[PDB]
């Protein structure tokens, strides 16, 4: 049997990064803000994360442990510890060094394994190997008590640098980093838990056990729900350094980490038997790439310095550890299969991802159909792309139902796939042609039905010319290979071409109430600014980099295969990551513009509030509008405005409050729209005030 | 075997009150405050409870239900529904009759099941008749679809009347309750995976199976947290008819309901199997013990009617569910075995509720030595009470493992427990003395010690003159008859008398900085107001009266043993009761005593919003200190006063949130006590400005 439940690993994921999403959609929705998530927060932070621990720890075994595993994992985590520090310590800015170093190195070196580093594991490694279970218990606590006291010796360093004064104390910076250490549930309950452990004879009483795994089992879940719920809103765009600086971070948490935890592993431990020591290596691999536990987003924001990068670095690496943490675990025990289980893994693994994708994709596409936003060129050629992807998932789908069984069928299913992938590639092409176009010239009159029609024909014709020349080899399982060398000659120009058209754009890349039109002018003004936006130049630029991204790694596939020929055990991982790429990158595009936010008596009470103590405060200086030619309502502010009037003020504790109590303001006739086109939202639109 | 696994029903049941527990000391210390509840509030009540029914209904075999017992159940529910609604129809105030009747049937009808009933089912019959956990997500749903439909239209015909047209169509309140009864995701969940049950083959697909599991097993652990959120602060004090109207309520919710689901259930069943049907007899009467859903308290809060009677209600309903199930459950299962094996069962409860009030009582005593209250006359007398109390769970805790095994030392322990008992009973009656005299004029000081050795002595001579007569009968393993009816008798006399003593009690009943010492009187007022209160007379006024309640019951017991002296199936319900309560009084001290509230940045920020927009509204208004004596600080304000403004002005939603920027803002030097005695409380006590 393989050393890993291996195909248990998607259902996995899919509810780990599944149940964040809710979250994600929760917070952004307005369903539970950002005040409110704080009750959440406390509660798996200070009682279920604790009764975990402490029910988890009580039970141990520390007479049955292979330490080899844990001495290894702290080598290597304080190794990258030592490392950035050292790194950042030489190259930084003089003024912030230590503070560049006394939070970096936590964030490169500690996992958000109690959260979302367990469920995976437990998938993996429940029937085969139940004892690399412990492990997540011991390695985490013990990390955090012997790295996040030497960086926060640094940040607290770096205050005393902040006040500079007469103080020389070099013992009360350490004594605050141990007690800042020490005051964390983590550490003090696996204490507890130690004690407890040594106290009893690991037989938690009857009477708590049914308390701690009540109040332990809803950990997982809800801590999940908690870090979707932190994790909107944080991610801003960033100035090149900080993305270089962010580039190496992330590489470092899931790159340097993962690697030499694997080589400590092989190079400490001693076991007998070599399947344990594979298993044990593996496990040790997939241990670091374990996304940046957000306790680092929290220290930095407790400490206050790079905020901005810290919680930007665990949101960016949550979302990386997913691909990254599939495509390791699949690769590694790649090599315990011969080449025809091998393909049929492969083609499961596309059949998964292809599902999902497709149900993302047509969610994706009922935004783009009901929100009718598929007018504009952009958004009518990203939905053209979009539909691209969604045949493509779907043809892979029927294709697996169909292969090497029906081949009557398998002629017209192959150039189902296979047109709609080109057309896929080639419609990132022509995005990047209509992202060149949208910057050279504004208001120009050429058609789309040119493009469409060439982005649909092209790989129409490429299809039905490779159909022409060959036979047809209905025994190969993969799709890539139905026809043989032609059809990697096809794939290989079309995908040469597409990402030529792709590089060529990059690189150069009075009144009071509603007034008449010429009176409500200003009006006009913002509804074209509005037309001015709603386009997302930025946003169609990241995806189609993200799109290159896979083309160029399937161009070095087939650019291998067709030179070299030879597998060489790195080939069989080309064609692992294409096949996830071609099915997976509906997840890229529901990411990109899957999700967007555009789609009595307490309400009274509150507009008593406003209007008795907040109605003629300085809202009045902030609330006026200049003179729409001849005649205006002079009443009107812009959401945004109020907003941070609001939040300045303190009646709102975020952005959240802030609009959901203008959304009650507006249900309680006082905040309305000037022409009452549109209803209350944090953008730049002028508001009537009425009364 | 047992019908139900009767002996894992006592921790599971620990579970479930102690995760509520852990909430309420949540909610009450300002860890989560009801702003903050809101986002566990909003998690709970949408993505794991549906997530959680959607799961337990797609793999849910409609084709092997026992329908008679869900019949009966809806039957029972339907019928207390008509006779509760009817008899507030008849009986109640013509204005709001119909409020009334539209929210009391709801009040009376519902369960806890899904959060507080589904653990204890669980805990009892998981292993002897597992099919018994699918009738608790079948009867609920229904009785919400066919029950709460009638009640919002009765709220719907209570609304029409505060605003009455010429409008006699019932169509549009049909209508709304309809919709709002179908909007509860209770109700469309169980349609969706009724639906897709019928869709599937109850085979929930390994996609989503990890991810409802993962969502799911979320709830029981959070939904008690949540339910103990929400229960701090909302028992409030009762009108006399509020009380009588209570009783009513909770009695026809817990007395009322079970007996008409066991009759209904012995009514309807044709199950062949003796065993079976009484099992299932069993169950039915152990699901009607349930406590009051919170969805009538949601309910009630959204039509805004009886907001304080319903929620009082639940809260009350809740604690009083618990020992009712205990009972309940031990007294179903009780003739199931031998008297001997029932006397180990009685033993073993009593053992149980010894050692957590053991744990509780040692923590009440704990807080009130570390406090220094007990230098306090109500106080000290309860105090000694208190150890009275604890001395008698640690006397049954070590007969219970010296019972028939040291008949030497069991002259010794059985001396100490009845000493601490009869302790105990007669210090309710010399706090029922104590606050007698408290009542009048308290001019002559208490006499503590001669209170002191009598309540400890008497005992001891009763003791004494126990053991002196008669002979040692270690034979029985009840501590009541181990000496034989000599030990009734003297228990009796005891008991008896400590009664009438409560009974009769019963029926009884300038400056900026600093002021000038010669020139600062309302200060010492204010601190004169402190001690005014500190006693708490209600407090032990309840408690004493909570504890005369069992004094009573094992009167009771005693006098039917010597005059009756035939057990007749019911004298084993007496001993078990007088058994649960005279180690019980614990639990009941705890709740009175063991539990109160007596016992840079963003600071920053808060205060600068203060001294940006808040002080020139409050100042001019909040703050008014009279003349002390010649001169006085003159901005001295009332803590209750300054959170009552900041709610009204919209700073805080509540009085939580309002004290904890109290707090900070006393953290950033603005807020100070007049004389810095004391921190920043919600009580009257005079604050200064400062600056
Ligand atoms: C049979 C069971 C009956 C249950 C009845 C109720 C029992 C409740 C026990 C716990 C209640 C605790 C409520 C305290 C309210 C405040 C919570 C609290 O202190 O914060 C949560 C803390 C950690 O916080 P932090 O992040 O370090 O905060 C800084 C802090 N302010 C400071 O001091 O800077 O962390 C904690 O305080 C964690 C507390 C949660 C406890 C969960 C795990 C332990 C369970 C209890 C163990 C029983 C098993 C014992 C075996 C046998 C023993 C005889
Ligand atoms: C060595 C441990 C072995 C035992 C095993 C269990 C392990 C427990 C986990 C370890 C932590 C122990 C918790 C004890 C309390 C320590 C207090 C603490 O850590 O401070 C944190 C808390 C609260 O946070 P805060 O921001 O400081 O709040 C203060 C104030 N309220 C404010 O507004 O800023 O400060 C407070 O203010 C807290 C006061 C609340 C106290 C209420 C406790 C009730 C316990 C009752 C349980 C008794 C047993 C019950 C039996 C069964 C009953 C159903
Ligand atoms: C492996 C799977 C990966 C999945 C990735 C993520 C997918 C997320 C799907 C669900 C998340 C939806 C987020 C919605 C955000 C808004 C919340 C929302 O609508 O309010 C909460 C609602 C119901 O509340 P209400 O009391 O009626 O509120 C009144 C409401 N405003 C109204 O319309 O008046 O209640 C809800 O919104 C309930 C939604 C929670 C869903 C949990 C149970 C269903 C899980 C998904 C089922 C899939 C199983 C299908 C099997 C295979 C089928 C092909
Ligand atoms: C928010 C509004 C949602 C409205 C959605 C529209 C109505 C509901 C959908 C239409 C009715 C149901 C159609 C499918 C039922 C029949 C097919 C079926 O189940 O076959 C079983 C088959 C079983 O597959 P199989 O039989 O091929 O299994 C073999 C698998 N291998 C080969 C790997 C061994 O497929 C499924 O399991 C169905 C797809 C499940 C996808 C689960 C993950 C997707 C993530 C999103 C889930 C839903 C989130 C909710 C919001 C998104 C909108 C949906
Ligand atoms: C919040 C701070 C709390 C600090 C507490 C003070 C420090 C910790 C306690 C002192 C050290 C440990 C002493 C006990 C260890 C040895 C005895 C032992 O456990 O033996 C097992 C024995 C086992 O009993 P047994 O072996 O007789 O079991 C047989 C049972 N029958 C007969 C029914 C079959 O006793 C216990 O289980 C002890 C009670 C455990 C808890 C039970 C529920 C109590 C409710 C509260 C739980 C705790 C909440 C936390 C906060 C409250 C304060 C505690
Ligand atoms: C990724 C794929 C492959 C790419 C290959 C090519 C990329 C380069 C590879 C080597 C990089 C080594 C580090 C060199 C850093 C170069 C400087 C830099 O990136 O910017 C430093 C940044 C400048 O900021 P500045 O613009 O001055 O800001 C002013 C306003 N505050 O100032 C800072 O913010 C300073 C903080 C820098 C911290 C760097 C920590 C790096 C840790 C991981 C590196 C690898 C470690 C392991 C190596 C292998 C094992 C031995
Ligand atoms: C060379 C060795 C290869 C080893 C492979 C495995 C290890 C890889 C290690 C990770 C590499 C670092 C990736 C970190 C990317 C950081 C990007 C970033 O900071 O950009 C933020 C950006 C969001 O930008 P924002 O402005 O918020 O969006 C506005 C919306 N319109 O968001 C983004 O731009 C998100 C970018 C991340 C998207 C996923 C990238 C995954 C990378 C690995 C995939 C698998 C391996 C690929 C190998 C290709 C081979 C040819
Ligand atoms: C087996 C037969 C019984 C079956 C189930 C019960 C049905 C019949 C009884 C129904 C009613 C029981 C509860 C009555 C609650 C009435 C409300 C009440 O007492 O609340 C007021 C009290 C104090 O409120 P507070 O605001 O602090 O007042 C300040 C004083 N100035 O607030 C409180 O302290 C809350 C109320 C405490 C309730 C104590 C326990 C219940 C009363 C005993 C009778 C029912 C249980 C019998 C068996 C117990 C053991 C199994
Ligand atoms: C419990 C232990 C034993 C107790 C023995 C003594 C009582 C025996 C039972 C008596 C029942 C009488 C029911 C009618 C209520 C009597 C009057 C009352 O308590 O107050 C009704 C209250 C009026 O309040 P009022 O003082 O006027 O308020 C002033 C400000 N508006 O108005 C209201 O708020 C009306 C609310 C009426 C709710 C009644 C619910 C009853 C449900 C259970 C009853 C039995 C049902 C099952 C019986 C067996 C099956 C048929
Ligand atoms: C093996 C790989 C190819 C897929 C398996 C993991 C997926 C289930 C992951 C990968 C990418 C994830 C998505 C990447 C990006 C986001 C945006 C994220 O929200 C934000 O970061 C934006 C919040 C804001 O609007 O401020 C919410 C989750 C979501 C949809 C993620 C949902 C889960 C996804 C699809
Ligand atoms: C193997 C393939 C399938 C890659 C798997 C990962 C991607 C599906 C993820 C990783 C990074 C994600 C992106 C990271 C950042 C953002 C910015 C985010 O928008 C913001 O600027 C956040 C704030 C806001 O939305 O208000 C929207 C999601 C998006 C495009 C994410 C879309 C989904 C991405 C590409
Ligand atoms: C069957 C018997 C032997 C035990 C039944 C279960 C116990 C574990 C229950 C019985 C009474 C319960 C207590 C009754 C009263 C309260 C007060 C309650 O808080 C409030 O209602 C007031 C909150 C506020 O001050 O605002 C918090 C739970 C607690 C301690 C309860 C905790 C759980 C207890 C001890
Ligand atoms: C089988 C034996 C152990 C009896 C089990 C029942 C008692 C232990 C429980 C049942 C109801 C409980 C009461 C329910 C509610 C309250 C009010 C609660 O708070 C108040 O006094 C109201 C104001 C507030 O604190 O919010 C204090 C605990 C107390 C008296 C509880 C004390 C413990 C009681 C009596």
């Amino acid at each position: 049997p393989p050393s890993m439940s291996i195909t248990r690993l998607f259902p996995a994921l899919l509810e780990c990064f599944g149940i964040v999403l809710c979250g994600a959609i929760a917070g952004r929705a307005n369903v539970i803000t950002s005040t409110q998530a704080k009750g959440l927060g406390n509660f798996v932070s200070r009682f279920a994360l604790p009764a975990l621990l402490f029910k988890n720890m009580v039970v141990l075994n520390f007479s049955n442990v292979d330490w080899s595993f844990l001495y290894s994992i702290l080598i290597a985590k304080a190794s990258v510890f030592f490392i950035v520090c050292v790194l950042t310590l030489l190259v930084a800015s003089p003024d912030s060094r230590f503070s560049k170093a006394g939070l970096f190195p936590i964030f490169a070196t500690q996992s958000n394994d109690f959260a979302l580093g367990y469920p995976i594991v437990e998938a993996l490694y429940q029937t085969t190997y139940p004892e690399y279970l412990q492990y997540i218990y011991l390695v985490a606590p013990i990390s955090l008590m012997m790295l996040n006291p030497i960086g926060f010796i640094f940040c607290e360093i770096q205050k005393w640098k902040d006040t500079q004064n007469a103080s020389q104390n070099k013992i009360k910076i350490v004594g605050l980093g141990l007690l800042r250490v020490l005051q964390n549930p983590i550490v003090f309950m696996v204490f507890i838990g130690i004690a407890f452990n040594f106290i009893l004879d690991r037989k938690v009483p009857v009477y708590v056990e049914n308390f701690l795994d009540g109040l332990g089992n809803s950990f997982s879940g809800s801590a999940l729900f908690y870090l979707g719920l932190t994790m909107v809103g944080k991610i801003k765009r960033l100035k090149k350094s900080a993305f270089v600086v962010l580039i190496l971070l992330i590489t470092a948490k899931l790159l340097v980490l993962p690697l030499l935890c694997r080589e400590m592993v092989e190079l400490l431990d001693k076991g007998d038997s070599v399947v344990n020591h594979t298993s044990l290596s593996n496990y040790a691999f997939l241990y670091g790439v374990f996304p940046v536990a957000p306790g680092v987003a929290i220290f930095a924001t407790q400490f206050n310095m790079e905020v901005e990068i810290i919680t930007s670095g665990m949101v960016i690496s949550t979302f990386v550890s997913a691909p990254i943490m599939y495509v390791s675990a699949w690769l590694l025990t790649f090599p315990t299969m011969d080449p025809k289980p091998l393909a049929y893994a492969i083609q499961n693994v596309s059949f998964d991802i292809s599902i999902v994708s497709l149900i993302s994709l047509i969610w994706s596409l009922a935004i783009l159909l009901l929100s009718k936003k598929y007018k504009q060129l952009p958004h009518m050629l990203t939905t053209n792309l979009l539909i691209a992807q969604s045949i493509v998932c779907a043809g892979m789908m029927i294709w697996n139902f169909v292969k090497e069984k029906n081949f009557v069928g398998q002629i017209l299913v192959f150039v189902l796939l296979y047109s709609s992938l080109y057309s896929t590639y080639l419609w990132t092409g022509l995005l990047a042609i209509s992202l060149f176009l949208l910057k050279k010239r504004e208001r120009v009159q050429i058609p789309v039905g040119i493009i469409i029609i060439s982005g649909w024909g092209i790989p129409a014709l490429l299809v039905g010319v490779l159909l022409i020349t060959g036979k047809h080899n209905g025994d190969s399982i993969d799709s890539a290979f139905f026809y043989g060398k032609e059809q990697m000659i096809t794939t290989a120009v079309t995908l040469f071409c597409s990402i030529l058209i792709a590089g060529i754009s990059l690189m150069c890349m009075h009144c009071v109430s509603r007034c008449n039109s010429q009176s409500c002018i200003l009006a006009q003004e913002e509804e074209q600014y509005l037309q001015s936006g709603d386009q997302q130049l930025t946003r169609h630029v990241l995806l189609c980099l993200l799109l290159i991204i896979g083309l160029f790694a399937n161009l070095s596939s087939c650019l291998w295969w067709l030179f070299n020929q030879e597998p060489g055990r790195l080939y069989v991982e080309l064609q692992f990551f294409c096949a996830v790429f071609n099915f997976g990158q509906g997840f890229i595009s529901f990411g990109i513009f899957g999700l967007d936010k555009h789609l009595s008596e307490e309400i009274k009470m509150t507009c008593q509030q406003f209007i008795h103590y907040h109605r003629d405060l300085c809202i009045r200086n902030i609330v006026k509008e200049r003179r729409c030619g001849a005649k205006t309502s002079a009443g009107t502010f812009c959401g945004c405005d109020l907003v941070s009037w609001l939040i300045e003020v303190g009646l709102a504790s975020d952005r959240g409050e802030a609009v959901i109590y203008g959304d009650r303001l507006v249900q309680g006739g006082v905040i309305q729209h000037i022409t009452n086109e549109y209803e209350f939202r944090d953008e730049y639109l002028f508001y009537r005030f009425l009364q």
